[PDB]
């Protein structure tokens, strides 16, 4: 693994806590380097959105981290979001229930549709971005 590929796992593992925001702005900050780089970033991410069951921290951290990119993140990113909109949509139906019986899955859902929602509305994600270069 790269330095990138480490810090984005570290942020999106099984750990009950984070990601942080110095965390997403550190990965935040790798989408504008290389080209490889980006790529690594959202590979990654794309791998932990590949997770089930007790894995469903993966996924709810890539959600988190991948919704922050979209609208911090370099225009790469969107672009990635979008094209890949497939992945986000399906992830609007991840179950996962946990050992007392609860459907820890609905972060997950929430999350989801919070993403396609925002895809889908380009001038508000637009305006979110432009706000945010412009601090
Ligand atoms: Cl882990
Ligand atoms: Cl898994
Ligand atoms: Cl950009
Ligand atoms: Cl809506």
């Amino acid at each position: 693994y790269s330095s990138a590929q480490r810090v984005v796992r570290n942020a999106t593992s099984n750990d009950p806590t984070g990601p942080t925001t110095f965390d997403m702005e550190e990965i935040s900050s790798f989408t504008y380097q290389s080209q490889t780089e980006f790529m690594e970033v959202m590979d990654m991410l794309d791998r932990r959105l590949n997770d089930k069951g007790k894995n469903w921290r993966h996924v709810a951290k890539s959600l988190t981290v991948l919704d922050y990119l979209v609208r911090y993140g370099s225009d790469k990113c969107v672009l990635w979001a979008k094209d890949n909109l497939y992945i986000i949509k399906t992830l609007r139906e991840f179950v996962h229930f946990d050992e007392t019986n609860n459907d820890q899955g609905a972060i997950i859902r929430v999350k989801a549709k919070e993403l396609v929602s925002l895809l889908r509305d380009d001038e508000r994600l637009k305006q979110e971005r432009a706000n945010a270069k412009k601090n």
